[PDB]
């Protein structure tokens, strides 16, 4: 509350390590539907049935241009991309279960980085 805090966890270097996560999402062999948006004038239904559409491009561009306010906002983005994929994708089919790996990909490599 107004002059009431808890100890000051160190930021400084949270951009950086977001950035490195990232990477390691881009280069991952499972990464491929991901990496670019989806075309919105060629695969039917996407633009109607998913309401924010997210991806591994998008989001370098957000955090290189400081549009992410703290850690969390670039988590609820990656988030968004493989919930996105669930929506839109059986669980069995490849585009499917490439969204359940990087999910437990990037909730590993999150957990270790900042928890």
């Amino acid at each position: 509350s107004m002059s009431v805090k808890k100890p000051k966890r160190d930021d400084s270097k949270d951009l950086a390590l977001c950035s490195m996560i990232l990477t390691e999402m881009e280069t991952h062999e499972d990464a491929w539907p991901f990496l670019l948006p989806v075309n919105l004038k060629l695969v039917p239904g996407y633009k109607k049935v998913i309401k924010k559409p997210m991806d591994f491009s998008t989001i370098r561009e957000k955090l290189s241009s400081g549009q992410y306010p703290n850690l969390e906002t670039f988590a609820l983005d990656v988030r968004l991309v493989f919930d996105n994929c669930e929506t839109f994708n059986e669980d069995d089919s490849d585009i499917g279960r490439a969204g359940h790996n990087m999910r437990k990909y990037f909730e590993k490599k999150w957990t270790d980085t900042f928890k």
